[PDB]
């Protein structure tokens, strides 16, 4: 019985996220914001056979209806990335963005769980706790940064390498969602693989420049956005399973973390009725998975004190 | 096992239709075609975690590739309607590449099954039919126009109105895809279902004009696409099942038919591994229901020569 | 002075031709209709160093403002075609477009030149008279079918296959704008010009479908824009010349007509300070060209009907 | 006589400057390049009645034939502002996209005139000049920033205030084309102008956020393209007849100058056959208007050494 909205459903993300939620028995009741198109949305989704509830909703005057009552709240909403671009040279259109649309949550629905997919992650779920500590109503346990395609995407070519079949490998990928901070732990894979170190350097490159690579390929038509519903989807399908009592789910996402110096960190997490039951933490790691980590800090602690000095300075 | 291609990828049925495949334990090959952006297409699709390889095809010379050792062809490709335009105002446009690309399949995959969703249905399917022909490898038991949105549709808003689960609601809908030509056998539904003349008149009427009122909602933005992905997959999905062993798989399809006075009709059909099984036919119907057949029969004949003669001018 | 209302201002026409019109010394003040992102295209054309002021309006409620006072309203707005597509195809959604959009003419500024370019312009100036004598205001001397790009093509063609300067070459196209109905007047060429009949032929075959010509190479990305805006800018400097007084200038336009069986029809006219002067006619032409209009005539009347019945069922 | 080629010509500015190179006299060959659409646009372009021979080129493979023999090269291409970017958040990409054209201007026709269009201006003339210089072609009197567009503003808003016809305004720009590096020189202005300081602030900051005032207009539809196109046509025009002899050519241009500690400078520009004939320098200046230089400078500075340094990591 999950009631879910999705902020920037009419995008290249949210359409066919909104898809996939629509599909799934887990929802009851499916909310569509934009600021254009969500209308129309809202009436091919509503055909399809199952149980939830579709209604759209646009402008910013519809923008409380939306959210009023809803469970979880997913936000793909945010500009692509053209080729060439870091997902950094974004932060100035999509914080602002994010900043809007969380102010709009911590006011209507400030129990919810907030999956945040705009980009970049690293910054904008610093935003989005500063949003919510300004409306006095800031729950860590509750404010995910979506990292879950690092995951599938590390799970897919690990399995192409070794012939396996994708659905059953696992990847731990942690630190955030931006260039050297993808830190894939192949170490703690399952099943257990073994790469020499030039391929593994390899895999692990390609890992981190994975979203850069469809960006490319895209040739300027914007950047992954089915394979971005597919894994907006499943993590939404975790947070809501683990919602309604569903045990062993554990999901990666950039969070609220004590695990390091940096105050928000990427960790396997165990979900449950209340959003994060227990973080799992980095655990056992190889030298090279190590060498990563330290590197990245420095860049991670710098994302993450820009997107709180931009809420500092509404 | 099965090698599925989509021709059309790119659109706005494509992408979410590629995803739906993409997604399925059923496939284990899927071949993207379009005129534009596939390759960034299939880079997307590639990074989801499961085991279906992707590949993305560009522009005619790579239209063979793409359909060599196919199972099954899925042909969203189409332009779709703006607000005011009958599905007949998309004929002159839809059949050319209808022509064009089941002539590719007939050289390439003439063995494949042939899903047809590209409008105007009621003549795309004659065209595919006739170009099959003109190649010498015409088999009627697997070219399938795909009206299964009408089913959805028609279980979706009985179950509205009924208050029940969509998942358990089954409407057979039969004889063509446009306006009155649609026929919702309400009589046949399971469960059975009591409504007054006048609901189940609206009722009907929502039925046969619900594609019109997506394009209306969106309002300049195309038609239907996320539906018909979901309606387009299941289709696929059924046949795919069926090909591989399933027993009762049955679905309604717009086929050649000798059902009717019309040479090509939409009735539940068996399917199997062969394509269709067995044609189950119209099965006793109400009066008003009757009606709707002898009215449509006209408006099914016109659209069918329509499609005949279009192909004996090429 | 002139005042100039473009209606359908941020469309692929629209923008190239109010820029046109913006930097026009013959335009004192510029009004932009639309229904989405006309702000954004008035601020843009607002900053440019010439005399005309702009304004931009959006939705029906700004759309009184955007015509009172207009010498000239021209009427870009509309569908363009995608391969394949007859202009004909069009016509069920451009005729709701024109029919409200010169329905506010019709009330807001009836004493202005109205310049129809939405396809298919063999029916959408039926239309247009049509809704003009609904509200009792019907001139047929100030309502005009663009066909000018006809003609513009016709010269460029001209002066490439005999190695003329274009802008000294006037080619008289005559009928309507569609196909077969587009009848280019070599025979009164200026400069006369004598072609080789194989050169003659394929000359006048690549005049009637240059349009199509245009829409091929665009691939899906629309019609002719860019041409279209520089043909309709011209003939509204045309119309403000012969309203301002200047004597001799001569426009083909689709217009109310008495040359042929045919109610409307394209012939060269002289303009003049209250818009048609006089039609002068189609005058001496070819045996080849005769034919052609004997061809087109059919062709005429039935978009013509098809123009006046669409108004007879509202 | 003039071979125009535009780099970009597919895109918002690209469109509209190729319809008004097209339409002038001064151009008798116009070459566009883009990575796609151009095949379209140019059959387009083709078909208007002036003399300019125009031709299409898609992909790097057809670049080298679209700028063999080019007298000028202009180059819109880049990717516009969203609301909430600085131009700096295009700098990663955009550097690129002028970094790869540039090369090959260099490469096949080294002796032509180079406006660069593609912002940040500050920067990416930086990058033009460093890559001819990695050829061995480099002329820094052919390398031109325009920024024409904040003239064209200065013009117009003068007039507006005054109540001057904008042709007979003329207000000299100074320094860059970004934020607070754009300096109008009111003090210069012609004719002579009284603001009072706060009028006159009012103003100066009107002018310095023209380009953001556009961004945010369109919000989310782009940034300024059709007064860019009329401002980059104006600078071409103002090059090809100072090419073509014209005496007294003068326009603002973001070059290389020895007027400041600043390498690269805009300055009022005596234009002439060899393209700098040459600098006129800043001038006299008010306190005021010193004071705006010095407050540059910093920033200046900074762009064009991030802009080297670019170029050094390739």
């Amino acid at each position: 019985n999950a009631k879910v909205a999705v902020l920037g459903a009419s995008g290249g993300i949210g359409q066919p996220l909104s898809l996939l939620l629509k599909n799934s028995p887990l929802v009851s009741r499916l909310t569509l914001y934009d600021i254009a198109h969500t209308p129309g949305v809202a009436a091919d989704l509503s055909h399809i056979e199952t149980k939830a509830a579709v209604k759209g909703y646009l402008g910013p005057e519809q923008l409380p209806d939306c959210l009023k009552g809803c469970d979880v709240v997913v936000i793909p909403a945010g500009v692509p990335r053209k080729p060439g671009m870091t997902r950094d040279d974004l932060f100035n259109t999509n914080a602002t963005i994010v900043a809007t649309l969380t102010a709009a949550c911590a006011q209507h629905c400030p129990e919810a769980m907030i999956c945040v997919i705009a980009n970049p992650v690293n910054s904008t779920i610093p935003i989005t706790a500063e949003v919510f500590k300004k409306h006095g109503v800031y729950n860590p346990n509750k404010i995910f940064g979506v990292t879950t395609l690092d995951i599938v995407r590390a799970n897919t070519f690990v399995a192409e390498l070794k012939g396996l079949d994708p659905a059953r490998v696992n990847v731990p990928v942690i630190g955030g969602h931006a260039g050297k901070t993808i830190i894939p732990l192949i170490s703690q894979c399952t099943p257990k693989v073994d790469f020499p170190q030039d391929q593994l350097t390899a895999l692990t490159g390609r890992i981190q420049e994975a979203g850069t690579e469809v960006v490319k390929a895209k040739a300027g038509a914007g950047s992954a956005t089915l394979s971005m519903a597919y894994a907006g989807a499943r993590f939404v399908f975790s947070l809501v399973d683990a919602m309604n009592g569903k045990e062993g789910v554990v999901e990666c996402s950039f969070v609220k973390s004590q695990e390091t110096e940096c105050t928000y960190f990427s960790t396997p997490l165990l979900l449950g009725k209340k959003g994060i039951e227990k973080n799992l933490g980095i655990g056992k790691v190889s030298s090279f998975e190590e060498k990563m980590i330290s590197d990245a800090i420095p860049e991670l602690k710098a994302s993450i004190k820009k997107g709180e000095d931009f809420v500092k300075t509404l």
